[PDB]
């Protein structure tokens, strides 16, 4: 049996089983040429996780590794939580306990990563905003069961997420949406789902939010830890609150599903007065071992 | 970090990624008393596999091990494919390359297992039959897109499966059911789904069938390798064909989803002229390593 190293890394947590897993296969010592896309696809389909990734030798010395990223259904050109977990796994696979930055090679091109005391961070490639009709809004309010404190909007962050705010964290936490109504409305509206959030008003850390991500149209009624969602939330918050300094949003998620994800979304004011969107989290290897491959 | 051995075993295959996985946690050297049901549940929810199992010391010397069996949502008192994969994992965990029989302890009581050249076998605890209305039948034919060669029936095998036969293996393989119609009809009818099968008519091995299992009402539009389904198919075939000798049904499944499961369902004529239903398969460990636990 050929076996290569394998780690299943829990992303957005330091505590096992509280985050969102990514299976990461170490193909750093085999020729990517000699591994078919169908083989890769089959492995991702079999693990049945949101994504399964594969580490390969980079195309050029300026990158530390190439990452191929797969869902059970297709290859993605990029995703956030797999990037973070794969970075953690790489460090471990290569016995590296000192790197503070790395550059990942993937379909999207170069993705610089920083590591700060376990906090792994990259710039989100996409975070666009777009207003939604008041009709859409009223219907979504119907589906969620709550009035929003600001107009929701459509955020393009990879997936098509509606972001909507409620009065506080508790209200968001305790929401009980009608999932079939949401699947109906999102299907009708071509959206993946809704990101619901509310502020933790008496938190020591400012700009702390509770978030929830609901995607019943793709049969993820609730995503327990949703990285593309925190970028949406970040980008939304910028439009609504129009921050002038670099602002960190501290997002907690997943407690209704008995998880506990932590995501740090940075709205970074660049030297050109432009804005960039960073996502960061801890990750912890939960399953460590090897996997049989062809 | 406490880490205990872990194997992810592919059931109904000798070839990796072709079967149906079960995650198997080795808790044989820790006190089951000291591990909460919520902990176990959380691990099963996090792996997100059909089942996740845990090996514990048995309650009495007459058993080789106790198995606790979990879906992402609940503990089951029993299931077939997890039993087979967990048996394979146990053998490996305890460096046993010679056992030909074992007895598993679980909620259902004692479950004798035999191992024959890698073929792992147990008696299915439940296999009841029940006729269905011709109205139900005609509708299901509508949902599948094919006429059946015999009356379908309801088989109680754990899940509530309709079993239906078509002209041959190819016809079954090439079926393209309307999944939403099936979800509608099964939801209405309180069934989990349909097991579709057809005979491989020119096969060297007699009583070879291609099977497919569709359970869209529980969001498994197609189960790629379905052990409870092969027991249904076996029990159905007994009623329809009324076999007088012990008959093996050789079931192949999963090619439409790019898998290749093999299940051996035995209709065993007992000394009392009664009938028992055995299920058997190979299993292969695909991920081998350890898992962090609390």
């Amino acid at each position: 049996t050929l076996m290569v190293p394998f780690k299943q890394v829990d992303v957005f947590t330091e505590k096992p089983f509280m985050g969102n897993p990514v299976a990461v296969i170490n193909f750093l010592e085999i020729d990517e040429n000699e591994v078919s896309q169908e083989e890769l696809q089959a492995i991702a389909n079999w693990t049945n996780l949101s994504e399964t990734t594969f580490l390969f030798k980079p195309s050029d010395k300026k990158y530390d590794y190439k990452l191929r990223i797969f869902t059970p259904r297709s290859e993605l050109p990029f995703a956030g939580h797999p990037t973070i977990g794969s970075c953690k796994a790489f460090l471990e696979f290569t016995k590296n306990t000192t790197a503070t930055s790395l550059v990942q090679e993937c379909k999207i091109g170069a993705v610089p990563i920083t590591i700060n005391e376990g906090l792994i961070s990259f710039k989100a490639p996409m975070a666009d905003y777009e207003s939604i009709s008041s009709e859409m809004i009223a219907d979504y309010e119907k589906a969620i069961g709550l009035k929003f404190i600001k107009p929701p909007a459509l955020l393009h962050t990879g997936p098509e997420w509606i972001v909507a705010l409620v009065e506080d964290a508790e209200t968001c936490f305790n929401a009980n949406p009608n999932f079939a109504m949401l699947a109906h409305q999102t299907k009708q509206n071509d959206h993946v789902g809704i990101i619901l959030a509310g502020p933790k008003k008496e938190a020591a850390i400012k700009n702390s939010y509770e978030m929830r991500a609901f995607a019943p149209v793709i049969n993820v009624y609730e995503d327990p830890v949703c990285g593309s969602g925190s970028v949406a939330l970040a980008r939304y918050l910028q439009e609504v609150y129009k921050f002038e300094k670099t602002t960190d949003i501290t997002i907690s998620e997943g407690g209704r599903l008995k998880r506990n994800g932590l995501m740090l979304a940075s709205i970074k004011k660049e030297a050109d007065n432009s804005t960039s969107y960073y996502i960061a989290g801890h990750a912890t290897t939960v399953i460590d071992g090897k996997i049989k491959v062809h």
